[PDB]
């Protein structure tokens, strides 16, 4: 437990594919005091074929709450995430106001099969976003807390001097399909599809993720995590 806690999300670019990849590790404090790392790799490619912004290596700075509400009963999730980048087009002009997002995720874990809806707003020149998100199946499977990445970086405050490396934005509102394989150490595999686009002016993720050889006793099919 650290005060200022930034997680940094590398993110490099990738001519290839006229899109960026990135790659991170996320940490999980478990009950007992121990650590779960949780390596993420990504992947974001373009919608459309349109001009957008590829970018120089810079990084995302991050910092995610996760709380409740304490009236709600379902199985949920209150988050609030402030991002801004660091490292020294124009789909940039919706992100100028407060934005509505709605998230849906088709998820199956092991064979645990789940779905999550998540609605709220987020604000990319303040660089900050809040969300509610229902478990709208039940129970869920996982910890929520591993589900916060799988869980719109379009929405990073990008400085002045660094606007033209928002791929994200720039390649709004035809959006980006967004991967990422998630390997948790000593345990499973997450797999990630992912389609960020605009449906209106609501802002859109919607993503399967396939959940591969968990440990049925593991931290996190035994959901032994902090947040409980």
């Amino acid at each position: 437990s650290s005060l200022y806690n930034s997680h940094k999300v590398y993110i490099t670019a990738d001519k290839q594919k006229n899109g960026i990849k990135a790659n991170f590790q996320i940490r999980h404090n478990v009950e007992d005091g121990s650590v779960q790392l949780a390596d993420h790799y990504q992947q974001n490619t373009p919608i459309g074929d349109g001009p957008v912004l590829l970018p120089d290596n810079h990084y995302l700075s991050t910092q995610s709450v996760l709380s409740k509400d304490p009236n709600e009963k379902r199985d949920h999730m209150v988050l609030l995430e402030f991002v801004t980048a660091a490292g020294i087009s124009k789909g940039e002009e919706l992100f100028t106001g407060v934005v509505p997002i709605l998230v849906e995720l088709d998820g199956d874990v092991n064979g645990h099969k789940f779905r999550v809806r998540g609605e709220g707003e987020g604000d990319a020149t303040n660089g900050k976003l809040t969300l509610k998100f229902i478990c709208t199946t039940g129970k869920l499977p996982v910890p929520w807390p591993t589900l916060v990445t799988t869980l719109v970086q379009c929405f990073s405050r990008y400085p002045d001097h660094m606007k033209q490396h928002d791929f994200f934005k720039s390649a709004m509102p035809e959006g980006y399909v967004q991967e990422r394989t998630i390997f948790f150490k000593d345990d499973g595999t997450y797999k990630t599809r992912a389609e960020v686009k605009f449906e209106g002016d609501t802002l859109v993720n919607r993503i399967e993720l396939k959940g591969i050889d968990f440990k049925e006793d593991g931290n996190i099919l035994g959901h032994k995590l902090e947040y409980n």
